[PDB]
């Protein structure tokens, strides 16, 4: 595996200081590229995905377009599922969808052995390799999963929802099955993220973007200790197998209330959402974990000079140290590929505007 | 007028001391209750709303079943941008829903002017009279409106949606038409609100479910000035009609981050969603609001006793003064009256358990 040039990514995400801001988006490859669709249509969406050619290709399309600062892997968070057994249907371009959820305890029986999972998602991990060594060390590439609660509400659910209310009454009226489906999850998750890294990945994302419909009281029983978990037991059998761990990252997509936990986590990086000030966020966390965030991606709706002042003013709030600059939530189909090139710039150009 | 006897709900809306904890639920007149589909049955969704005895006995029949300590009356939020003239159709049992939303800034020209709209909605203030009779001072009555941004998004979004990024969309690149409709909207508001409590009315509630999208520095542009106004222009108008003002509650799901403002936004009380921990929210707003919330509605899908004591735990952290017990967001339909109940019955018990 070739040697990283560009590493501003990593040595921000440890907390290092850094000459600028790296910056990535969520979705970097995603439906608001043109090439993203005239090679989304070479087949369905699933396959595509597994073919490793394929993957790392899109991977790669926003690396030609902007001087991104990281490469995460193009993935769907719903190949766990799937490769747990889960059966996924393309319904009319509407998107993901498990047209069998889990609905009542016996469904779980239909699931896999979590330890042979990462055995069915070779796909994966040949696409890390493939695009680890084509990215030839220009920049650092992220691996990642979504969290166990944020799959099981898929599961749950089956698609998406505004409430999550069929996998909450799963956690109030069938806790022992709630925790035994996320059990199930975490050992999913550990031998595919290893893996990840094992193929090649130096960065992990974690995505608990179903974190805002638990309060408090339900965050704690059900998502936090099975995201100190995942983060635990995969740094634990990096060391067994002789690889340097990564720097990892939480995401929690509306957990302002769950920051000050996150933060002791055991994550070197955790994620906000566009509705966290950043002071505040900074203030809950302390100061030896790096924040990444989060500018609101309708933002990039404005014109590129209105971006470039609201970038200046996230900046000024989060300071110079400790910080991974990105936005809330994932880019939308709809976003004029020049304003993402603009948000980049305005980074970079302010960051250091910021320090010289 | 009849005398109200039980009036628990608004001196604990005032700030004053209470012998135990007054309590009613968002939604409390829905699809949960049978009887309420029975009463839906009876027609087309918006005509049932405009015959007044039907909001009537909807608005009255959780009273019947549970001692709730107030009530608040049946209407959809959709009326009032249906009064501007925006035509709503009730598409294959999925609700709400406007076939032809607002997208150019010309469409600005479709709507009525905010002046008029006050005497399209003569149907609700009727319902609000029959239905304060026949409480007979009983509870005290809500009368209640959505927010200017909250319409704001329904009239540009069309539907619902998981990003509203339709309307945010036009917060960045169309501020004025933006600033343009909001102005509208909150034009109408006061009227309307002056209103129904001219009809008789004796508390308001603005919902404001839409906060989350935003962030604090949208918030603070588009939100929060229109927010201020409502509740200034209504509390003028009552006055110089010699009308004695009714308490206001500004809910604002997930609207953690604002909590600091709307504690002086001239609100009486401040709604809270069950994601914002209680104690975190008494020290964002100080002691001289009063904080309605905030249970996580599928609680009550727990068992009778689990929802007891969550109950329990919730009054230990608002506790006894400046509190109004509530859900963090309206009923589901599939909940269970009996579990409702329960609800009820665990406030009122356990508030005195609390005090004595």
């Amino acid at each position: 595996f070739p040697e990283l040039k560009n590493d501003t990514f990593l040595r921000a995400a440890w907390g290092e200081e850094t000459d600028y801001t790296p910056v990535w988006c969520m979705r970097q490859a995603g439906r608001y590229l043109p090439e993203f669709r005239e090679t989304r249509a070479a087949q369905d969406f699933f396959s595509t995905c597994r073919s490793p050619e394929a993957c790392c290709e899109l991977t790669l399309q926003p690396l030609r377009r902007f001087p991104l600062d990281a490469a995460i892997i193009f993935s769907d968070i719903l190949v766990v599922p799937q490769a747990l057994g889960m059966e996924v249907t393309m319904v009319p371009g509407k998107g993901p969808s498990f047209p069998e959820p889990l609905r009542e305890e016996q469904d779980l029986e239909r699931l896999r052995d979590p330890e042979v999972v990462a055995s069915e998602l070779g796909y994966v991990f040949q696409a890390i390799t493939l695009t680890r060594q084509r990215l030839a060390g220009r920049v650092p590439l992220i691996g990642f999963a979504g969290a166990p609660w944020t799959l099981m509400t898929y599961m749950v659910e089956g698609g998406g929802s505004s409430t999550m209310a069929q996998a909450k009454r799963w956690l109030y009226q069938r806790p022992q099955a709630s925790h035994q489906l996320l059990r199930i999850l975490t050992d999913a998750l550990v031998p595919y993220l290893v893996g990840q890294v094992v193929a090649g990945a130096q960065a992990l994302q974690l995505y608990e973007s179903h974190a805002g419909h638990l309060g408090p009281q339900l965050f704690n029983k059900f998502a936090l200790p099975y995201i100190r978990d995942v983060a635990k037991q995969v740094k634990a059998r990096l060391r067994e197998a002789g690889l340097a761990p990564v720097p990892m990252i939480i995401f929690a997509k509306d957990g302002h209330f769950a920051l000050e936990e996150l933060a002791q986590a055991g994550y070197e990086v955790v994620g906000l959402d566009w509705t966290v000030a950043p002071k505040k966020a900074r203030e809950c966390v302390g100061k030896t974990v790096t924040l990444q965030g989060n500018l609101d991606p309708c933002a990039l709706y404005a014109s590129e000079e209105e971006i470039g002042q609201l970038v200046k003013q996230m900046l000024d709030d989060f300071g110079p140290h400790r910080y991974i600059a990105n936005l809330g939530h994932g880019l939308y189909p709809d976003m004029d590929p020049e304003h993402v090139g603009a948000f980049v710039d305005a980074v970079h150009k302010h960051s250091r505007l910021l320090r010289q």
